[PDB]
């Protein structure tokens, strides 16, 4: 089990999961910078709550987004990550799509 | 107590209250092939909000559904975890309804 | 500090705050069926995520309400726990008020 | 790496992370006050939810409103942690500027 700390929310995922999708933050050697050997976890100053989506997509290699989040944050945490660009699931395509634009305004 | 740990979210319930409902993932021997020996625990690589969700249904029998999570999400986790078919509170009955077909057409 | 576990869910708060409010479940003698000698701590199968607006009511006095949360599981919650009746701050007063009826149709 | 507990709920951060703005409550001696010796962090009473926009703030010096929250609820988070006045990012302004008259009615 890996160990990933973001601001103080632990998740746990296996190395063969993040593995799924190199090309990535998470699933390449990116990830190498954020370990702490004292702690054998990887920190990220990210925001906790989008860290959800972000590690769901590597099950899925589908995206949901978050319709009470603010899309200009949750972008920024795909952009971060590497999620790019972001496959956003037929689910939750359209919602995504039209928050786009409508922050783009 | 019995650990139910969801992608590093820490869960915790009692046996007798997921033998409430045999007959599902949690309530039967389904559980085993997830449990975690070195750590005492059952693992579970899935969503750790929507989670929140599964566990209540085994105190009331009901399931409330949240309105700002995607429904295609939702119903995966339902389907994994075997709660089928999903018996949606009468509370939260329409907007489940409303926001599968919506999600359909 | 007072470690009152929900469904695995870690919170945390003084005796006095507690104490604030007697003739409520936290607050009175209610309390000690919940306790754990084994773990030091309280714990509770309730719905961890409603749970914070139980906590924080202790610190104002004052009650807020999450509409993204169905308003029977939110009632339910709060039945459970002895806030009764509710007392709805300003704030959050007419969109209960709104959802009650709503779901009383 | 800091522990900042808030209401139970453990966030980390770096300690040059909150240095960033001093002349906030986390930036500055303000915060000695809330230190556990006995524990090595920091203990805060506050709402654990809202906390991740007050500690997200310190990395973009930018802030982000949730929609689903209540904003007197929000606004208290943001006098009581000195992100004040609160400088919402462009992404979130309207939405808040639009709570705030409503809440104001
Ligand atoms: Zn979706
Ligand atoms: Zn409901
Ligand atoms: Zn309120
Ligand atoms: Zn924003």
């Amino acid at each position: 089990l890996i160990v990933l700390n973001v601001s103080g929310t632990r998740f746990q995922t296996w190395q063969d999961t993040l593995e799924r999708y190199p090309d990535t933050l998470l699933g390449s050697s990116e990830r190498d910078f954020f370990y702490h050997p004292e702690t054998q976890q990887y920190f990220f100053d990210r925001d906790p709550d989008i860290f959800r989506h972000i590690l769901n997509f590597y099950r899925t290699g589908k995206l949901h987004y978050p319709r009470h989040e603010c899309i200009s944050a949750y972008d920024e945490e795909l952009a971060f990550f590497g999620l790019i660009p972001e496959i956003i699931g037929d689910c939750c395509y359209e919602e995504y799509k039209d928050r786009r634009r409508e922050n783009a305004e």
